[PDB]
């Protein structure tokens, strides 16, 4: 067991990296997906192209939150200090 | 049984990870699902394609919050410090 | 029976988990449901398709706040520390 | 009878759980219901279908705040610590 | 006459439960009632339908704040601690 | 005369219950009333129906702020602690 | 003649009750009155009906702020504690 | 002549009462006045009806900030405590 | 000459009264005036009627900030305490 | 050279009066001038009218910030306390 | 050299007067200028009138920030206290 | 194992770099991808062009957050101080 | 070589003056330049007039931030106190 | 190796520089790129011209965040103080 | 080598200067660039005029953040105090 300023800061930090880090990407994925299904309603023949482009986009955005995830995980499972 | 700065920080961190972590994805899911059912009303024949793309989208967004859940669960059931 | 920093933090944390965890999902659910009933007004024949997709959607959003609920419940009934 | 940091925290937490927990669902219920009554005016024949889907939606949103309520209730009537 | 941390926290908690707990429902009620009244102007013949769906909706929203009011009332007239 | 943490917290609490508690309902009543008079301009023959529905709505919203009022008044005229 | 925590809190509480208490209702009154004069321009024959409904609305909104006034006046002229 | 916590709080309170008390009403007055002059451009013949209703409105909004002014004035010229 | 907590508070209060007190009225005056000059362009024959109604409006909004000014002036030139 | 709580509060107060006091009027002036210039483009013949009403409006708004400037200048060159 | 509460407050105050004081006027100048060039695109023959009116407007808005500037400069080059 | 002010500041810093650093890019990516997918629906033939411009854009935005990630990674695996 | 409250305040003040001071003018410049290039697309013949007016506007806005720069530079290179 | 107030500050500063520094540019890059791909769909023949102008824009915005990056880098690799 | 309040403040200040200094300009650049590429889609023949005006614009906005950069650089490489 260990408790000090740095272990305390690490668990808070871990929460903030993934917590805050999902805000922009979460909204952004919704905006993109929303336009995707709207576009499919408009032009069902473009479904494949639309899906392909969305998927790509979803990946970029999800990688943003994943950066927060790796920081969180480094802090919890590979902490350099504590 | 155990109380210090780091246990106190862990329980707060746990709540913040899942609480904050649900904000962007919750809004994003509503936006996407909203455009999806609008699109279905507009072009009921496209419902399978729209549902497929939405479902894909919903999963990517839910995953953002699940990262938060994971951090919360590690802090609660596999805490590295306390 | 027991009071320290960690019991105090735990009860605050439990409330922030569910309380904050309902903001994005509640707003999202409203956005999606509203587009659903609007969609039904526009095309009452698509009512079954619209309803099925809405329901799917509402479940994904409900799960986001449930993650908060779960963290709140372990904190209250299976606290790892106090 | 008893006052310490946890009883004080428990009462504030209970309030935060239900108070904050009503913000998203309250806005969302209004957005849905306004769209529902707009739909009815637009297509009074779909009223039953609209009302049915709205009811389903409202219950989902109400459940979100109910999660807050139960945390508040546990804190006040089944408090694990104090 | 007793004053301690918990009695002070309790009166504050009481105000926060009902004060904050009215923001979402109050806004939501406005939105819904506004759409309803506009709907009546558009289609006076659907007034009974519109008015019924509104009433149902208002009640769901008022319940959200009432949960706050229950917490306030427990904290004031059935306080578990003080 | 009496001054302690709890009398101080009570007068602040009283102010916050009615102060904050008027924000949502005040905006909401404006939104609803605004659509009402707009609807009357559009369809002056629906004036009675519109007024009836508004009035009902205004009552629900005003009851939300009134909950804050009763808490304030319990705190000032029927305080359980001080 | 008299200064302590509770007198200081009372004077602040008084200002906050009326100051905050005017925000939602002030905005709401502007919104409603604005739609009212727009409606009059649109249908000058409906001016009596529009004025009647507005006046009713203005009263309900003013009452929200008056609750704030009342709390302020009790704190200043009928203080229960100091 | 006299300085303590309560004189200090009283002057701050007086300023917050009028200062904050002008935000909602000032914005509201602008919204209503702007719709009024727009209305007059659309239907100059309704100018008298529009003006009368505006004036009524402006008075209700002005009264909201006046409540703030009144609390400020008693605090300055009829302080109950200091 | 004199410095204590109340002189310090008085100067800050005076600034807050006029500074905060200009925000709503400043925005509102702009909203009204922009609508006024838009109306004039639309119907230059109504200019006198528009200008007249605008003037009335502007004075009402200016009075709101003037209430702040007078509190500031009392605090600086007729201070009851210091 | 004197430094005390009040001299420090005074220089800060001075900045807040004119700094905060420019937000509403600055935004408002922009809104009004933008509408004016757009109006001129729409109806170049009404330029004299539009320009006169604008000038009048600008002066009312600049006065709001000037009140802030008066407070600043008193606090700096005619300080009542220090 | 001199360092005390008041020199420290003066340099911060100076920054806040011009820093905050550019926010409203900066936005407002953009809004106005934007409508000006839009109006010129619409009616290039009105270019002279539009420019004349913009210029006037820009001056009023720029004077608002200049008030913050003179306070800053009084504080740095003509400080009444330090 | 070392804990000091700097190790604590470093883990927090790491979370802030990637957490905050994802807000703008995440929102921006959503906006861009949404427009792209809508564009494809409008003109399926331009899909290759649209998709290429999007990909280029996504990369510029992901780099913004990656800068945050670099700072986080230095702070964690190549800390200059601790 | 020199450290005290006022040197620390000066360096912070310097950053805040230019940092905050760029917010309104940066947004305003984007708004104006945006309408300018839209206007050019709309009426390419007006490009000289639009460019002239924009350039004038850009200068006035840049000047707002430069006031911030000036305060920062005085604090850094001509500090009156330290 | 070394921990003091400046090393702690340096690491937080580095994070704030790149984290905050990505917010505006990230939003702006998204706004530009979305408009770019919308333009391409509208006029696929202009793609090269659109892509060229977008590239120029993206580099300008990226440079803004790069300024943050370099401050962060100096703080971490060329720190003048620690 | 050296740590005190002023080195600490200086590094924080340097980061706030560039970090905050990029928000308005980054958003502004996005607004202008987006209107530019939209303009090019509408009128590809005006591409050169549009690009030239955009470029001019981007430079004015870039300079705003550069002022921040400059304050950051003197603070780091030509600190007047430490
Ligand atoms: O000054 C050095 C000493 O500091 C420690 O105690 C200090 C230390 O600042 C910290 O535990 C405590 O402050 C803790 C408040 C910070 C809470 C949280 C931390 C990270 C996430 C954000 C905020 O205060 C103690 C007393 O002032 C420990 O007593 C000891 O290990 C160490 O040597
Ligand atoms: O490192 C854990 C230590 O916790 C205590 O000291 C702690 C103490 O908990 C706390 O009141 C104090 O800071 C109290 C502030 C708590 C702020 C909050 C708590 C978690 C959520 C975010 C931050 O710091 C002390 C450092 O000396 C006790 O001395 C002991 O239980 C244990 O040694
Ligand atoms: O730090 C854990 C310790 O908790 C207790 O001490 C605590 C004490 O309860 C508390 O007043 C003190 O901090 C008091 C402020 C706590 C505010 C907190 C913030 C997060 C949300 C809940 C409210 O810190 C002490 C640290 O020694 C007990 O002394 C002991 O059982 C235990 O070791
Ligand atoms: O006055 C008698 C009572 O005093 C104690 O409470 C103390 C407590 O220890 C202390 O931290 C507290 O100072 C803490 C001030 C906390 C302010 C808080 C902020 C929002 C929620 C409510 C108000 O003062 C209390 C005064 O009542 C005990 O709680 C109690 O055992 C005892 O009966
Ligand atoms: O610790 C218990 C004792 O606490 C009291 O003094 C304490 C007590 O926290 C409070 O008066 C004071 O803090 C008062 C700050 C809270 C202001 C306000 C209160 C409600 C509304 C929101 C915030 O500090 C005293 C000294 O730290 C009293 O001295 C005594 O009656 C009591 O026994
Ligand atoms: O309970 C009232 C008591 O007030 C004083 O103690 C008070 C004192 O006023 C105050 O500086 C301290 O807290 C000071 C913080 C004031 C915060 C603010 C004030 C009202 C507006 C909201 C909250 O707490 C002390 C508790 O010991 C004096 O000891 C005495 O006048 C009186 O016994
Ligand atoms: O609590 C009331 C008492 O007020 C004075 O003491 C005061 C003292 O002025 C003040 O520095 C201290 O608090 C100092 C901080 C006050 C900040 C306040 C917050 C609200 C807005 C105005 C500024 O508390 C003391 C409490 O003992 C006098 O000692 C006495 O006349 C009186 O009994
Ligand atoms: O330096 C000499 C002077 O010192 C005293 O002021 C003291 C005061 O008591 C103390 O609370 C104060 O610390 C309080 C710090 C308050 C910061 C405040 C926040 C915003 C508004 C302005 C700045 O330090 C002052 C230093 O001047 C007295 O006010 C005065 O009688 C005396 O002439
Ligand atoms: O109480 C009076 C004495 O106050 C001074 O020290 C006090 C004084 O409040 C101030 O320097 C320091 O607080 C400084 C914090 C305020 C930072 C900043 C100031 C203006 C801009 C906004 C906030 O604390 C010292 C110790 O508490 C000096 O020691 C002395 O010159 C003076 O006589
Ligand atoms: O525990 C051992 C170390 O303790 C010291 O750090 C002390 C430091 O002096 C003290 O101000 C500090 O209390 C300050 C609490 C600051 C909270 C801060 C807020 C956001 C960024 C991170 C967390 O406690 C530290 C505990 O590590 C020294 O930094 C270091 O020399 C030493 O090795
Ligand atoms: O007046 C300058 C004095 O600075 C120190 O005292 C200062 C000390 O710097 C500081 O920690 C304390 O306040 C520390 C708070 C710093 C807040 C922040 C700093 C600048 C940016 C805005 C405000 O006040 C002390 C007053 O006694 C030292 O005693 C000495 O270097 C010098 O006499
Ligand atoms: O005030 C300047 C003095 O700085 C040092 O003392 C400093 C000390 O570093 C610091 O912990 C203390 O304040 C500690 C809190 C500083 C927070 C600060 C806020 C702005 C952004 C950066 C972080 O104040 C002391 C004042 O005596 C040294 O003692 C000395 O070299 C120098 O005279
Ligand atoms: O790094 C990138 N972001 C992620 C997008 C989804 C796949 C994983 C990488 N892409 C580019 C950003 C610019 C530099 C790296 C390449
Ligand atoms: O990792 C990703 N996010 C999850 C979304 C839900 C399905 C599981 C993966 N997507 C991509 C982003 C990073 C690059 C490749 C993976
Ligand atoms: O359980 C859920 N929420 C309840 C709200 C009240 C109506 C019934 C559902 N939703 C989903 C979360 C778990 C996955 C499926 C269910
Ligand atoms: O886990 C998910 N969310 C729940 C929503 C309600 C249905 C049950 C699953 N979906 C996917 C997100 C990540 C990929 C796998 C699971
Ligand atoms: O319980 C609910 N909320 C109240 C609204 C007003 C009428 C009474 C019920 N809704 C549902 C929550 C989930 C399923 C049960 C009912
Ligand atoms: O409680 C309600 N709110 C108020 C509306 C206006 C009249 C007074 C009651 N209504 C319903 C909410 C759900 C449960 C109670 C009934
Ligand atoms: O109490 C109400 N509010 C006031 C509005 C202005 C006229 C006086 C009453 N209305 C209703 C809400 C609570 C249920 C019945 C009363
Ligand atoms: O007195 C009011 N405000 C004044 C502003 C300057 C022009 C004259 C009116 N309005 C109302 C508040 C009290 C009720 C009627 C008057
Ligand atoms: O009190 C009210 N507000 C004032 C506005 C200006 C005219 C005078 C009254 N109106 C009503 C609100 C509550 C019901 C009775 C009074
Ligand atoms: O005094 C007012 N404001 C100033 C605006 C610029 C011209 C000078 C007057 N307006 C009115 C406040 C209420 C009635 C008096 C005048
Ligand atoms: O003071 C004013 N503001 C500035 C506008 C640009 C030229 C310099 C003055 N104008 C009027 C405001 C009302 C009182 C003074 C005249
Ligand atoms: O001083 C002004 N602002 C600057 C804008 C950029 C060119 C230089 C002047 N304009 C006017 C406002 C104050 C009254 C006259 C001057
Ligand atoms: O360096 C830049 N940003 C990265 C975006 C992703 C591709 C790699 C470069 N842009 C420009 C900044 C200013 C000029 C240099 C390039
Ligand atoms: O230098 C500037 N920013 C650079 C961003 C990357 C592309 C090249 C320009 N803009 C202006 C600021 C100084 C005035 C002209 C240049
Ligand atoms: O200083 C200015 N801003 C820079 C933007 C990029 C081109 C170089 C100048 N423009 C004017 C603002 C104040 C009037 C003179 C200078």
């Amino acid at each position: 067991m260990e408790s000090n300023l740095t272990t305390a800061a690490s668990v808070i930090a871990a929460a903030l990296a993934v917590g805050i880090g999902s805000i922009g990407p979460g909204l952004g994925q919704g905006q993109a997906a929303g336009q995707a299904v709207e576009g499919i309603a408009r032009q069902p023949e473009a479904e494949g192209k639309i899906r392909g482009t969305l998927l790509l986009s979803l990946a970029f955005m999800e990688a943003l939150t994943i950066y927060g995830l790796v920081v969180a995980l480094v802090l919890l499972f590979a902490n350099p200090f504590v």
